């Protein structure tokens, strides 16, 4: 059985090329969890539509000129000839395609799991994150991909990258986290650190989480004020709850 | 076995002092679910904060004064000796002191439940459909209460209650409830009609959107124009969302 073509953006030498991107992390982590094989192409930001229509993949959705808006993850599996686009669409089709290996999505929480997507992708959490990461992200980049970053970004909000994160979104961040943790406590202690419970297994769900995370690990630097910071919130628990996800951490 | 007391707002002789409350229903409902015995105590807006002070409940929150904000519903179980209250945390309750009757919180959808909680109390979907029935609401309510609830709502919204609702919410609504649409359908088809499938039983979760609109129909009436239109949303769905829970509808 041959490995799966998984297309994910790079990083300049100031990461060691490791890959970074939250998006594309969730699929990575979904492939490292199963155990499934897998190689990567990497491929840079202006790249990525022409390189997903020469796939034959689909569009995420649309920009708002309407114009088609083409994303990564993406994958493509030889041995079902299929492709793949949409990081919940992929994680379920890992699921679907591979049942014998972990279920990201058990059986009745696929709704759930939805709902909580959106909930992480909201201005309560992943947004105030990206405030806090998006000029070190274009910094992160090779240059074509860097430019392609500032300008896209730039234009999308409205503001120069470098006015962009400060106190009020790391309170904000805070305070999303903080929901999470509350939603996580609703399951009684000693299951506060998966959202089935630290028996019921890992989920998709876990996963995007993790991958928040991670991202902001790899940007930043394991080392830096900004994670050290970050994993100072709530007591630490994140740093708990991100450690269950290391083992599954292979750049390639 | 005891009847557990169950704490209400009532309404005026339009509604034939119906319950109307969607925040009491999901407990009635829970209640009538897990065919628990109970009684309605009925209170007024007003008498709510010191009727559960005397009683020894808890406040479920902090208005913006700081100062604590006591809400229904809330409930006291003679057969435990105990005052719960907060809705999902009630909900639990009779889940956890009750573990005969049907499971509201199935195993590890815990947190989910939790995360889906924040989805439903929000700008997406509660709150455009509370616009459109602030006013209808306000004059459901026994004088004394539609005045403290005209009173309170209007100074919270900044509007008076007759500048609220409209098309502009309408359409959030529809919107919102397209996202919940969203959410079922990657149940598969079939088990669309139920957060865990219309297979693996109702939970809490479902109850809290089945309260929601029994609380439209109550307020506008099975036959209003109103009702008729909601009804008519994506397709009727919500038609068969709600026959579900038609057999557990009890005023009392």
């Amino acid at each position: 059985s041959q490995p799966i073509v998984f297309y994910d953006i790079p990083s300049n030498d100031t990461l060691k090329q490791s890959p970074w991107s939250p998006n594309t992390w969730k699929i990575r982590y979904a492939l490292n969890i199963k155990g499934i094989k897998y190689k990567t192409e990497w491929v840079e930001y202006p790249d990525i539509e022409d390189v997903v229509k020469k796939l034959g993949g689909k569009p995420t959705g649309k920009k708002p000129d309407g114009r088609d808006h083409y994303t990564v993850p993406v994958i493509y599996d030889p041995n079902t000839k299929t492709v793949v686009e949409d990081g919940i669409k992929i994680a379920k089709y890992l699921d679907d395609a591979y049942p014998d290996t972990p279920r990201l999505f058990p059986a009745g929480t696929d709704a759930f799991q939805a709902a909580f997507d959106d909930f992480v992708w909201s201005v309560t959490l992943a947004f105030p994150l990206l405030s806090l990461l998006l000029l070190d992200v274009s910094n992160s980049l090779p240059p074509r991909s860097s430019a392609y970053f500032r300008a896209t970004r730039e234009q999308q909000f409205g503001k120069r990258l470098e006015e962009q994160g400060g106190e009020e979104r790391w309170q904000q961040l805070e305070a999303g986290l903080g929901k999470f943790k509350g939603y996580l406590e609703r399951n009684g202690a000693g299951n506060d650190l998966l959202l089935m419970g630290t028996q019921g297994g890992i989920t998709y769900s876990d996963v995007q989480i993790a991958s928040l995370f991670v991202w902001a690990k790899v940007v930043w630097g394991e080392g830096s004020e900004k994670w050290k910071r970050l994993m100072g919130f709530h007591g630490g628990k994140w740093a708990q709850f991100c450690a269950q996800f290391a083992e599954y951490e292979r750049a390639d």
